């Protein structure tokens, strides 16, 4: 009910969307990504003869 | 991998967005905003009797 547990869980909010900002500029996620759309695209064209 | 964890914190925050907005509907929180907003009434009437 209280207010209080809120703003304490709107505080949580903001530093885990701030943390998952973080996570969001590593180089090693970034290059990992990429590799993914490569394997996706690459299996997309294994599907043609 | 850096890859399967980001998704699942970008899940884990998905669930609490849609947990805090849950929040907002209970009876008990409304009534609670209600008393900080007469205290703000309060606040704000003691500076305008300060002219």
């Amino acid at each position: 009910s209280r207010l209080a547990e809120f703003r304490a869980a709107e505080k949580a909010l903001q530093e885990q969307m701030a943390q998952l900002e973080a996570l969001k500029k590593d180089a090693g996620l970034k290059r990992e990504i990429e590799f993914e759309q490569k394997l996706v695209g690459l299996m997309k064209s294994y599907d043609k003869s």
